[PDB]
């Protein structure tokens, strides 16, 4: 699928080995400390797809799929996928070459995309880079392909951050030669094959910032579909740079100001609201980056606050925002985790409540952003505009004139106090009724354009025309 068609989904993020067992299980054990397998299949998510459609996912994104070192090493087994060895076998954990081609076609039947983890940048070797025995590695069985075995030390040292390899003396991370046209070519041919074999829709590209630019056109052309790189870095003159060799990135710049933003009462709303603005100017495309709060590389959003209102305002804004929302399995059931392998937390464990404060309000916020996307075909391509800030609050437009979706968030948190705020500049005309479409109640547009937003609860307001509503399933 191509990056105007990725524009209007939605992204469940899942770790392949976390989200569900072929057996069903939501009591299997799975302690994170142990850094090992757990059981999660293909499978195991085909039997889940109700319970990711049922919050308004249009797409999921998993882990990698090719073949990983064997060992349990001193930091676990390769239950992520980011540590891999033979590109040309499937990782036997997940499931068989049938049971990936059957989680492609369930989502399908389904009108959702499935989208693919990938690694370019390196294998991954149990022991030390001068242990390390080439001839394990398919296709590239010889010390020819690499780059010769150095640490990256030096991060303002862009040379090293691509020549050197990441990962330690315990785990290593054989850095592939992506200069050598020999790796290119293999590169290049094995993606495109993959996601004609599995039907892909899309690809998340890891640890881009770690291969040189020149190698990312090519790849993104052979890949045939929609990819969205990892530049891992939050300023947005190093990062947004790679929209110009590959199709979107993650939103790195937003998440810092996004975390802070809601993390505490205390948190900077200008931040935000500056980022925003940063990131629609100077990014060659703010609606194909990839917004989020919470993944498998960072403390959960909850092991900061437990609170739910806290919790709710920015999962509002992920869905909201330019680009394509993508929330990481358990953050819709206030999972807290910390840093790898806290957060890599089995969702079978949380039972798959569909009544849970997360996920009616992450459904409630999809809904709403499907319905207008299927209303308004401007929708995506209306670039997010930040209308009002102050201490506590932010508040946003998105959409055609008339059609627009006007977003109201706050950092008071659950003992919030309750007041009328009277927002200007929501650009909805006098008289107008709105719909509150998380709570479902109604406000009116003054005689001065002035909106009286009624605040509550730390509560987030998400308003769109009652009139345009006329045969949604909406706040019924
Ligand atoms: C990207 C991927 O998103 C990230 O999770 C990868 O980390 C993996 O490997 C490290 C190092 O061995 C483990 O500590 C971790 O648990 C595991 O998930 C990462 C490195 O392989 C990928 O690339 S990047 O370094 O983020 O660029
Ligand atoms: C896809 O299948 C073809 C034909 O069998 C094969 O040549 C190729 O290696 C496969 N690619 C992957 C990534 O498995
Ligand atoms: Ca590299």
């Amino acid at each position: 699928a191509t990056p105007a068609d990725w524009r209007s989904q939605s992204i469940y993020f899942l770790l392949t080995d976390r989200f569900a067992r072929t057996d069903g299980s939501t009591t299997a054990t799975c302690n994170t400390a142990d850094q090992k397998y757990c059981g999660g299949t293909w499978q195991g998510i085909i039997d889940k797809l109700d319970y990711i459609q049922g919050m308004g996912f249009t797409a999921i994104w998993i882990t990698p799929v090719t073949a990983q070192l064997p060992q349990t090493t001193a930091y676990g087994d390769a239950y992520h996928g980011y540590w891999q060895q033979d590109i040309y076998s499937l990782n036997e954990n997940y499931g068989t070459a049938d049971d990936l081609k059957a989680l492609s076609s369930a989502l399908h039947e389904r009108g959702m995309y499935l989208m693919v983890d990938v690694v370019a940048n390196h294998m991954g070797y149990d022991g030390a880079g001068s242990s390390v025995d080439y001839s394990v590695f398919k296709p590239f069985s010889s010390q020819d392909y690499f780059h010769p075995f150095c640490f990256i030390q030096n991060y303002e040292d862009q040379t090293q951050v691509e020549d050197c390899w990441l990962g330690d003396n315990t785990v290593s991370l054989p850095d592939l030669d992506t200069t050598k046209d020999v790796v290119k070519n293999e590169w290049y041919d094995w993606v495109g094959s993959l996601v004609s074999n599995y039907s892909i829709d899309g690809l998340r590209i890891d640890t881009v910032k770690h291969v040189q630019k020149d190698f990312w056109p090519g790849y993104n052309k052979a890949a045939g579909v929609y990819c969205i790189g990892e530049v891992l870095d939050g300023d947005p003159a190093y990062t947004c740079p790679y929209q110009n060799v590959m199709d979107g990135v993650l939103n790195y710049p937003i998440y810092y100001p996004l975390l802070n933003a809601f993390k505490s009462t205390s948190g900077s709303m200008d931040d935000l609201y500056n980022m925003i603005n940063t990131v629609k100017s100077d990014c060659p495309d703010s609606t194909l980056l990839g917004t989020f709060v919470e993944n498998h590389d960072n403390p959960r959003f909850a092991s900061y606050t437990n609170d739910i209102a806290l919790a709710k305002n920015v999962a509002a804004f992920i869905i909201l925002n330019d680009g394509i929302p993508i929330i990481y399995a358990g953050q819709e059931q206030h999972y807290a985790g910390g840093n790898d392998p806290a957060n890599r937390e089995a969702t079978w464990l949380s039972g798959y409540p569909t009544d849970s404060e997360l996920y009616k309000l992450i459904a409630s916020a999809n809904a709403i952003r499907n319905y207008a996307i299927s209303k308004d075909t401007g929708f995506v391509t209306y670039k997010n505009w930040p209308i009002y800030k102050d201490d506590t609050t932010i508040a946003m437009r998105k959409g055609t004139d008339g059609s627009q979706i006007v977003t109201i968030l706050s950092n008071k948190g659950a003992s919030g106090d309750s007041y009328t705020l009277s927002l200007s500049g929501a650009g909805y005309t006098a008289g107008q009724q709105l719909t509150e479409v998380i709570g479902c109640t109604t406000v009116t547009v003054g005689s001065d354009g002035n909106v009286p937003v009624p605040m509550a609860g730390g509560l987030p307001r998400v308003l769109y025309p009652t009139e345009k509503l006329a045969g949604s399933k909406i706040c019924s």
